[PDB]
RNA sequence: GUUCGCGAAGCUUCGUGGACAUUUGGUCAAUUUGAAACAAUACAGAGAUGAUCAGCAGUUCCCCUGCAUAAGGAUGAACCGUUUUACAAAGAGAUUU
């Protein structure tokens, strides 16, 4: 089992050094095939539970995460 | 077309008023682009445990065969990994006010 999981991280590593290699061309990092309709986990949000409307409830929060999200961009760029 | 009445020409023929009968079918339109699977090649390859092997379950946002609430599917599939905080109390030494 161990072997196994080793193997396909060394696959997967070979995988990030082809693209490396090939960078100036445009190209798309392989996907899991699915096997019988799964979700792929960056996408769609997974079965989410909501955030519960609450009484103290203010607008800064929106504003918070967005910010934390305009630093991974940059971070994305380089 | 059927016909039951009216009006003109020669029971036969035209011109009319009615009655009869009355709204089908499509979640679909014919080849690649709205989603079938096996197979094949290559590459590995078989539950515990030292080894070999049986069977049963279990969890799941995995299914298949099965009429099946039988049974069977690689022990049917994936589970074998990651694993640092409701965290306080006491003692000793050090820098800052
Ligand atoms: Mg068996």
């Amino acid at each position: 089992k161990i072997r196994e999981r080793m193997l396909e991280e060394s696959k997967r590593i070979a995988e990030l050094q082809k693209r490396r290699e090939l960078k100036q061309a445009g190209i798309n990092v392989a996907i899991k095939k699915p096997k019988k309709k799964y979700g792929t986990d960056i996408d769609y949000n997974e079965d989410i539970v909501y955030e519960q409307a609450p009484m103290p409830g203010i607008y800064d929060t929106s504003t918070e995460d967005r910010q934390i999200k305009k630093k991974f961009e940059q971070f994305e760029r380089k």
